[PDB]
C-alpha cells in the first residue's frame, strides 16, 4: 500500500510515534517518505547481503528475519515480511525499539541526511490531526 502523507501521519500517530523518544511527527513521516517514498513493499538489497523492509526499511540483519541473512539477530522477533503490510503496526513496533536504541532517528540514513535539522514541521502541516 503506497500511503498518502497525511494518511500516514494519522496511522503513525495513533501507533503512538508523535513525539516517541522526543522525536515529533514529522520527523517520522520524513524518514518514511525517504526511506520508501510512502511504499509498504520497498524493499532494497544492501552490499553485505542484508535487506531493508517496509515503509521504514528496516534491516534483517538486526531486526527481523527473512532466513536469507546469515548472522542475522531478529530483535523484533518477526519475518521481515510482516513489514511489508499494508497495516504497518508491525513495522511501527519494532521502529520503537530500533529508535530506543541508543543512536535515537540517525540509525535511518536518509533521516540524518534529508529530515535531520531542517523544518520537519512541514511534513504534517495541512493534515487533520
Amino acid at each position: 500500500k503506497v500511503f498518502g502523507r497525511c494518511e500516514l501521519a494519522a496511522a503513525m500517530k495513533r501507533g503512538g510515534l508523535d513525539n516517541y523518544r522526543g522525536y515529533s511527527l514529522g520527523n517520522w513521516v520524513c524518514a518514511a517518505k525517504f526511506e520508501s517514498n510512502f511504499n509498504t513493499q520497498a524493499t532494497n538489497r544492501n552490499t553485505d547481503g542484508s535487506t531493508d523492509y517496509g515503509i521504514l526499511q528496516i534491516n534483517s540483519r538486526w531486526w527481523c528475519n527473512d532466513g536469507r541473512t546469515p548472522g542475522s539477530r531478529n530483535l523484533c522477533n518477526i519475518p521481515c515480511s510482516a513489514l511489508l503490510s499494508s497495516d504497518i503496526t508491525a513495522s511501527v513496533n519494532c521502529a520503537k525499539k530500533i529508535v530506543s536504541d541508543g543512536n535515537g532517528m540517525n540509525a535511518w540514513v536518509a533521516w540524518r541526511n534529508r529530515c535531520k535539522g531542517t523544518d520537519v514541521q512541514a511534513w504534517i502541516r495541512g493534515c487533520r490531526l
